[PDB]
């Protein structure tokens, strides 16, 4: 109806399309940044075996296990642990949860892996977390701002400009400084670039940073990880939705379709959701071992 709705009926959508594309029957799911936990439900349908929820938020978590708690135990375990998936190691989050079925088929970081942009050592905290938990053919997929939509707008930018900022009625970003432009329109390294963002109803004028996806799929490469798809949130959305029209009820379909009879976005949720965001999958081909750790 609103527009925030629209968004948010998109994004779902969005995540349907990308946990049924690489999910798999009897698969082990780790969650990162799960939140409260509104994903839990979307792996039913591909029929996983287990699902690990991990976030830093306590009340997310708390609130995550009483919604499960009300919900009829699903045909898959769900285990939901508090901990910090991208500044500390998984190990100490994961140890008081023998249950959990290591190394896993994929692993999800849904609107989240861009907070582990903050530093260097934080994006290859996560990363490493991310590689060393996956077999290998086991996946990482996720959803993070679009560097290169960032880039575009941020070009836009002149020099003088002390505090970049762009939005509409339902989001907003302002970057923190203008080095960007004042660095002949280049990020002055990959890691803390940092814009405080506002989503309506949803994230409440709060610090992330940028993903340079260059070096997302560099990282991602030094830790045995290899790019399979990355594709902006309207790209993705074309390409999946003539197998979704079937599979969405009535009113999911109602809530997607334009007025021109196409399913997606127009308006303000159009670049908020559809732009703004891209997904990306990445496939383990290799086991990271640690630079000068094999010892005699
Ligand atoms: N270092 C960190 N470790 C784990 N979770 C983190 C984190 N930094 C942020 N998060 C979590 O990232 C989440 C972003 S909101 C997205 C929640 C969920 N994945 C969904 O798509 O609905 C929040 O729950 C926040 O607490």
């Amino acid at each position: 109806s609103s527009p925030i709705i629209k968004l948010r009926n998109f994004n779902n959508a969005i995540k349907y399309m990308l946990i049924d594309k690489y999910t798999k029957p009897g698969d082990v799911v780790l969650e990162l940044g799960c939140g409260k936990g509104g994903d839990l439900r979307k792996y039913g349908a591909a029929g996983i075996s287990q699902f690990i929820g991990i976030d830093i938020s306590n009340a997310s978590i708390q609130e995550a296990h009483k919604r499960y708690r009300s919900m009829r135990n699903l045909d898959y375990q769900v285990v939901l642990i508090t901990g910090d998936c991208f500044g500390e190691s998984l190990g100490v989050a994961v140890e008081p949860f023998p249950d959990c079925r290591f190394p896993c088929d994929i692993v999800s970081t849904q609107f989240c892996l861009h907070y582990a942009f903050e530093t260097e050592e934080k994006a290859r905290r996560a990363l490493l977390n991310v590689a060393k938990s996956l077999k290998i053919g086991g996946h990482f997929f996720g959803t993070i701002p679009d560097s290169e939509f960032i880039r575009y707008k941020l070009n836009k930018f002149p020099k003088e400009v002390e505090k970049p900022s762009w939005g509409n009625s339902i989001y907003k970003v302002t970057f923190e400084n203008n080095s960007y432009q004042k660095n002949d329109y280049e990020f002055t390294s990959p890691y803390g670039q940092m814009y405080t963002y506002w989503l309506e109803d949803a994230i409440d004028n709060v610090p992330e940073y940028v993903v340079p996806f260059e070096t997302l799929r560099s990282l991602a490469d030094e830790y045995g990880l290899e790019l399979v798809s990355q594709m902006p949130f309207n790209k993705f959305f074309v390409q999946e939705i003539p197998k979704w029209i079937e599979r969405f009820s009535p009113k999911m379909r109602e809530g997607l379709q334009r007025s021109d009879g196409r399913y997606g976005v127009e308006g303000d949720e159009k670049e908020a959701a559809s732009y703004f965001y891209t997904m990306f999958a990445f496939r383990k081909v290799k086991q990271y071992i640690e630079p000068e750790s094999v010892k005699p």
